[PDB]
């Protein structure tokens, strides 16, 4: 008796959400459900039923201008992982507290760090099951596997969205949080907080040894068929490439950023949050399917397809490749992604992949103040 509109922002993940969608409206004929600018989407006369986003400043601009029903006190959300919660009530972009308020579910989580092949780690007699555990090492290793013959990294510069992934993998241990509102305030600088993550990102793909302009799908079907020793991406790229190889034997490990062992933090977001409309109409069917997803048995079933970390107390991975990282989030040693502090005006990404093809860091550096400056007043 109603159709929704199911909003759905993930590429790697739509078959799952299509079959879900279909499984809950074979079990409630009542219930249809179609899915599919977004400030034109957004507008509040045709704002979506359900909503899937990726938790990040985006999320927190739509979730602060009261695109997205708020499920603060919500008794679903008492079941979920009070990090992952915090998480999503932190991204909301406003400078009042107490409107730091939960605008959606936490359905999934991911990690930045980067994916590895377990059986090339054997080859050059590396242990599969404990990567390295600094910033020397992890050089160390790479230049092993570029000596015995192996490209040590797979990137991915074609997609410049891609190259954001190490710079935040590395920037959860050497940038505290705390140090994007002081630059906020003026009383930082890019200079003095990104110069190293920068610096250490164009180290990594100095090891880039072969095709390293290729795209993100080119890039994960290469790492699938063995060309390559790593792919410095995040957790939500392993379904990627399992599916061109489904029995890949592959790690997923923390990138260490520095030389300091007893002081590695791993970077870690709420890859999906699930949501609804604000003013949508059919909130009571809306949250019947969010309920319907939001059961352990669906939220571990799309954690085993994504290879992702389930958002309920009691943590589920949905990968056994995720075990090495496994240590970073019992002793809640993880970070924000840096880059969920930055506008989404601001096109970080180019400016990235521009910086690792050239090496000119002082221009990313400069690039970013001046567009920082700008958004800030
Ligand atoms: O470090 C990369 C990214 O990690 C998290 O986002 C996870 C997210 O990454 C991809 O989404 C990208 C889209 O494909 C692009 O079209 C868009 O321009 O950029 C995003 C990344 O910003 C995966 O496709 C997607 O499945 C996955 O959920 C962080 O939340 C994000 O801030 C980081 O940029
Ligand atoms: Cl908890
Ligand atoms: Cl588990
Ligand atoms: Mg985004
Ligand atoms: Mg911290
Ligand atoms: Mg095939
Ligand atoms: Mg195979
Ligand atoms: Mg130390």
């Amino acid at each position: 008796q109603v159709t929704l509109d199911f909003f759905q922002f993930k590429a790697e993940a739509a078959d799952w959400f299509k079959q879900a969608a279909q499984e809950f409206e074979k079990e409630n004929p009542d219930i249809r459900i179609n899915i599919n600018d977004l400030r034109t989407r957004f507008v509040k006369d045709r704002v979506p039923d359900v909503i899937t986003f990726n938790g990040d400043y985006s999320f927190g601009t739509f979730a602060a201008s009261g695109v997205f029903h708020d499920f603060t006190d919500d008794p679903l959300v008492s079941e979920l992982n009070e990090g992952m919660v915090n998480i999503a009530k932190n991204l909301v972009q406003t400078s009042d507290p107490a409107k730091k308020r939960l605008y959606g579910l936490p359905f999934a989580g991911n990690a930045s760090g980067y994916i590895y092949n377990k059986d090339l780690f054997r080859k050059v007699g590396l242990d599969p099951d404990n990567p390295p555990q600094t910033w020397d090492e992890f050089i160390a290793m790479l230049k092993k596997f570029r000596d015995a013959g192996i490209n040590p990294v797979q990137a991915t510069l074609a997609d410049a969205w891609t190259t954001q992934a190490p710079l935040a993998s590395l920037a959860g241990t050497l940038v505290p949080e705390s140090e994007y509102a002081a630059l906020k305030s003026g009383d930082t600088t890019f200079k003095q907080i990104w110069t190293e993550p920068i610096e250490k990102e164009i180290e990594l793909f100095k090891y880039a040894d072969s095709e390293k302009g290729v795209t993100y799908q080119q890039g994960t079907q290469n790492f699938a068929k063995g060309t390559a020793a790593i792919i410095p991406l995040g957790t939500y790229a392993i379904p990627q490439i399992t599916m061109v190889n489904k029995d890949i034997d592959l790690g997923f490990a923390q990138m260490p950023a520095t030389n300091d062992a007893s002081k590695q933090i791993l970077t870690a977001g709420d890859d999906v949050i699930l949501t609804m409309g604000a003013n949508s109409r059919h909130k009571e069917q809306s949250m019947r399917f969010i309920r319907f997803l939001m059961s352990k048995k669906q939220l571990e079933n799309y954690a085993d397809a994504q290879s992702a970390i389930t958002p309920l107390k009691e943590t589920y991975f949905g990968n056994k490749a995720l075990e090495p990282v496994r240590p970073f989030f019992e002793s809640n040693r993880v970070a924000d992604f840096c880059d969920h502090y930055i506008p989404s005006s601001i096109n970080i990404g180019g400016y990235l992949q521009s910086a690792i093809m050239s090496g000119n860091v002082n221009q990313f550096i400069d690039s970013m103040q001046n567009e920082w400056n700008k958004v800030q007043a």
